[PDB]
Parts: C-alpha cells; sequence; structure tokens
C-alpha cells in the first residue's frame, strides 16, 4: 500500500517552515504580511457578497461584510477576521493542501533558481508571508454549510482540522490568529497597523475595523 | 540579489521533518534504524581503512576500528560512536547539503508516486531512517584534518555547522547523538539493541562494541 500520494495537505505546517526560512531571510521588512491576509479576506469577502445577491438568506449568519484587526497584547497575538464567506472542513482540507503544493513549488524553485522579492508574485506566497511576523498560526473557519473549524500549524501529530469547540463563534468567515514572533510585536500597536494599513490597502472595498483595548493610566 | 540557489544545506532540519512525517507513518517497526547508521559508519571506516594502508599515520588518532554504541539512559539519547574517517567542516556542510537535497527528491516522489516500504532503498533514507525513533539529532565528527565539528537539528535559527567546545573528544571519526522518542526508548535496553544488531547487521566487517552503565541494585 501507498502513502501520501496527492497528499499535500499532511505536509502544511512542515512545508511552511520551508518557506517561513526562505521569506524571511528574503524579506527584512515584515510588514506586508498584513496586505497579504487583508486581500485574501477581500477576495472571500466577495464570494460571499455575489452570493447573497441572489439569495440575501446567506448574510444573515453575519449580515455585515467587514474585515477585523484585533491585538491581544497580553497573547502577543494579531488576529485577523473577516465576514467572509468562510471554509467548511472539507473546504478547508482542499485549501491548505493547494497552499501546500504551491509551498512545494515555490520551495524547489527557490533551490534551482535562486529567490527575490519577486517571488511575494507567486501563489501561495501571500498566505506564506503571515510567518513574515508569526512563528505559529490558527486559522479558524465558518462557513454557513458547515459547523466551525480549526486548524493550527503548531498543532503536535498528524495534520488535523478540528471541530471548534474552544474559540468564540463566528457567525460567518474566516479569522487568522497569529502568535507574533518576540522581535515583531511592534504589530499589535495601533499606530503601526494603520500605517501599515493605509500604505498597503487603501484600494480594498470593504471596512478594515481596528478594535483596541487598552487600560487607562490613571 | 538571488537567496538558496542550490544551497539545500540550509533545509536540512525542515526537510528532515518532512522525511520524518513520511518514514515514520510507512515503517510501523522503527528497529532498521540502527542497521542504517551502522552500515554508514562502516563505509566511513572502510574510507580510513584504504586511506591508511599507504598511510599508517592516519590511524594514530585513534589505532582501532570500532562501531559503539552507548546508551544514555537518563539523557533518554542513544549515542552511536564509530572511528572511520570523519567529516571537516565543509564535508559535513556538503554532506549535509546532498542528504538533504535527496530527501527533497524523496519527498517530492512520495507526493507524485506516494512512498511504500521500499523506500529504504532509496539514496539518503538511510540517514533520515534515524527519525524511526529521534526526534532530535546531534551529528559530530573529527576528521584528521580540521578540528571537531557539530550539527544539532533541533539548534534554533540558521543552518550552522558549529566548533565543537562542549561534547568529548572524538579522537577520529563520527557519533551521531539521538535524543529518542519517549515511545521508542526500548533502544536504550542492552537485549533490544544486541537482538536488533544480530539480526541486521551480522555481515559487517567491524566490531561492533556496546557501553552499558547499569547501577548495581542491592
Ligand atoms: C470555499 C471558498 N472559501 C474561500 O474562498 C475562503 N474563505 O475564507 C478564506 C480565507 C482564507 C485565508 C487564508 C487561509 C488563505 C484568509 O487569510 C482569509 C480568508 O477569508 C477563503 C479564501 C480561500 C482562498 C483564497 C485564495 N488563496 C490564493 C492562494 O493562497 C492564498 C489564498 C482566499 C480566501
Ligand atoms: C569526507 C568523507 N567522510 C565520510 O565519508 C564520513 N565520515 O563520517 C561519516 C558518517 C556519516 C554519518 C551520517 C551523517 C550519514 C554517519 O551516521 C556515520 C558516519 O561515520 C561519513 C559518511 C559520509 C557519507 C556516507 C554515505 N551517505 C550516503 C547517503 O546518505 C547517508 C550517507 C557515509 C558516511
Amino acid at each position: 500500500n501507498l502513502y501520501f500520494q496527492g497528499e499535500t495537505h499532511e505536509f502544511t505546517a512542515e512545508i511552511s517552515q520551508l518557506m517561513s526560512l526562505i521569506i524571511n531571510t528574503v524579506y527584512s521588512n515584515k510588514e506586508i504580511f498584513l496586505r497579504e491576509l487583508i486581500s485574501n479576506a477581500s477576495d472571500a469577502l466577495d464570494k460571499i457578497r455575489y452570493q447573497a445577491l441572489s439569495d440575501p438568506s446567506q448574510l444573515e449568519s453575519e449580515p455585515e461584510l467587514f474585515i477585523r484587526i484585533i491585538p491581544q497584547k497580553d497573547q502577543k497575538v494579531l488576529e485577523i477576521r473577516d465576514s467572509g464567506i468562510g471554509m467548511t472542513k472539507a473546504d478547508l482540507v482542499n485549501n491548505l493542501g493547494t497552499i501546500a503544493k504551491s509551498g512545494t513549488k515555490s520551495f524547489m524553485e527557490a533551490l534551482s533558481a535562486g529567490a527575490d522579492v519577486s517571488m511575494i508574485g507567486q501563489f501561495g506566497v501571500g498566505f506564506y508571508s503571515l510567518f513574515l511576523v508569526a512563528d505559529h498560526v490558527q486559522v479558524i473557519s465558518k462557513h454557513n454549510d458547515d459547523e466551525q473549524y480549526v486548524w493550527e500549524s503548531n498543532a503536535g501529530g498528524k495534520f488535523t482540522v478540528t471541530l471548534d469547540e474552544t474559540n468564540e463563534r463566528l457567525g460567518r468567515g474566516t479569522m487568522l490568529r497569529l502568535f507574533l514572533k518576540e522581535d515583531q510585536l511592534e504589530y499589535l500597536e495601533e499606530k503601526r497597523i494603520k500605517e501599515v494599513v493605509k500604505k498597503h490597502s487603501e484600494f480594498v472595498a470593504y471596512p478594515i475595523q481596528l478594535v483596541v483595548t487598552k487600560e487607562v493610566e490613571k
């Protein structure tokens, strides 16, 4: 019996470590990670927007279309949430598999031809750019036709997409939870986040909301 | 400027994690790791034996040719030492790079064609079979023409081959230090090691020594 034929998703976490090494060596300015996450959220928002055009009940799970950035300073986590179409369990497996396969292609090309700062133009590298600032990621998603699921890059053992009985309920859409590297904590600060959004995501056609909790120093 | 072209050694640790996942799924019986380590030691012993044939001073750094297995129960480490030719710093870099490149080939083939228990016949898979029982490895080596060097698969950060100012002095040769998985501690036991050596390494033409420290229970 044969194992792993075509089963690239089984290696998603390992392939991400290869891509993290490449992309962090190539890009010293990490801030483009946020552009890429917002662009992927925008695409998922377009999908629900067009489906709901002929079937508005699809919006009732989360009637507003938005992208929402929530720094969690105590946890050193940056959360990016959208109310896009979301992913069923099978969608999440299939999308991670495609992302993983594109990573193998980008990694093999780096070895054969070398990598430079144009690599951000390659399919899938936008996802891996989250590892410019994060050492670990949780991808949480809720599609109208399925339950809430989560994939954790740091989960020990076999690749798994787990029924989410732990995180807050998304009504619909996707949240990436970025566990930031100790040298990239600037991206938990409101001023820095706003600078990066205005610089790189001006033409995104959805509201980008920033949720900031701070103790009042008295 | 281009990064990583041909620099497969830079990914040795990440490629090993891919190979570890494949080989542990394919092989439920882990014991062949020892056959493969002994076979690589035997090859390095042949090289010093033939060089010393015309230049016996090469043996003076370690005059006996042997393979030596040392369980370190307290550390959950199994050490395999040989008095082979050893590797200079550049040899260790070059051999890890070749091993890493063969891993990329085996991993891509597993995805395209599937992997089965014949994969042990592929170039380089013998090295990766150490991850049947170990989660981490240190490769320590001393060649007559260089200082003692070490590579650590679990060392954080950039691939590096470090001048060894920590471990015991090898006079000449190579030691792999295997940090065993919690479910593979049977391979620290003398009875088990001896069974595996007799079964799989009968035709190795060097003495295989086993060094066992035990408290006398009184
Ligand atoms: C069944 C259809 N479902 C979706 O399209 C969907 N729902 O949520 C998606 C998001 C995925 C990501 C990461 C995992 C790529 C987000 O960061 C944000 C999302 O909303 C998401 C999505 C899926 C794929 C893509 C496009 N690819 C292109 C190649 O790599 C990155 C993503 C963009 C968004
Ligand atoms: C400059 C020449 N130096 C040597 O040949 C040498 N010295 O020490 C060697 C050992 C390497 C390993 C691992 C890292 C492969 C050992 O386990 C034991 C050795 O003695 C070693 C060696 C190097 C290469 C090989 C053969 N390859 C074949 C493909 O993968 C495994 C190793 C076998 C042994």
